[PDB]
RNA sequence: AAAAAAAAA
RNA sequence: AAAAAAAAA
């Protein structure tokens, strides 16, 4: 048993949120909850 | 047994939002939750 | 038993959101809940 | 067995909304539920 | 048994909504869910 | 056994809703369930 | 056995709407369910 | 003057080329200029 | 002098190659210049 | 003088190259100009 | 002189290459200058 | 003079290459100069 | 003279290269020049 | 004269290269000139 | 001359390589020239 | 004939 | 009838 390169994961992995923004002249909100 | 790469992953993996966004001359908002 | 690259993913992958949104002069919400 | 490059993948992937969207001068809502 | 490359995925895939649009001069709202 | 290239998949695939529009001066809504 | 090219699927696949809309100078709605 | 949609629009627009293709079991090729 | 909505947009305004494929079980080129 | 929503745009637009493809079992090369 | 939204754009603006690709099970090169 | 909402933009914005890719289970390439 | 949002751009913006892409289980290189 | 939000940008503004990845099970390499 | 909020910025700005890359089960190089 | 979704800290 | 492109540090 030889293994080179072993990156075992097991179980739940979760990224939600992935943004990718550019805004070179701009106002902006990223990802951002305003509430009133 | 050789294995030269293993990235296994059993289980449960969730990317849920993925924006790209360029905006250059703007106003934006990226995955806002903008409430009243 | 020799594999080169194996990848092996078993179990649920949901990517449920994907915008890829060029705008370059405008007033926009990507992936906005804006509500009242 | 050998095998070079194997992406084994078993059970259930969903990409359910995908959108590419170019609007160079735009008011825009990309996926937005904006309500009210 | 030799295989050089086996995207091999058993189960069940879902890309339900895909939209490319271009709008070059527009007010425009893309997968929008928008009550009243 | 030698297979070159295998993207063997079993099971279901459901790609429900393809728009490709092009919209050069528009007012327009793509894929949008307005409800009153 | 020497397969060169086997993109073998079993099962269902269902692309229920595929719509292609040129519409240079347009108010128009794709795949709308407008309701009052 | 009260005009409640305008899409304006003076000039020249070319939608040169637009297929809609479905094709379950195939190979094909589409707007492809393959030489020798 | 009120207007509600106006893209006005003057010039030139190109929309060339629109390709709407589905193709399931396929090996497929989708504007591709493949030579030799 | 009251304009409610003006993306006024002047010049030229050109979205030249505009796919949309969906192929679930496949080997696929999308806008490639592979060469010999 | 009143105007409430004006993304005002005058100039050029080209998006040139735009494919949106759902490829499930696939080996896929999406707008690939693959040369020998 | 009152403008509420002016994102104003002279000159030059270029987009080229706008590639939205969904591919699950794959070997992929996405906007990959390979050479030999 | 009041402005209320006024992101004045004046010049050349160029986003030349805009991917998104998602890959659950794959090898995948993005916008990557490999070379022999 | 009274502005409110006046993020003035003159000149050149150049975001070239913008990716987008999610690869839960995966080898990538993003944005890599792996020469030889 | 009253400005409430005045990022002016005058001259060049160039954001040039810019990635979101989520890999949970990987080896990964991002941005990486890798040679020989 | 369809759909969806989500989220969070 | 077309096209394109690019890039970089």
């Amino acid at each position: 048993e030889i293994v080179y390169k072993s990156p075992v994961v097991s179980g739940d992995t979760s990224p939600r949120h992935l943004s990718n923004v550019s805004s070179t002249g701009s106002i902006d909100m990223v990802d951002s909850p305003q509430l009133a």
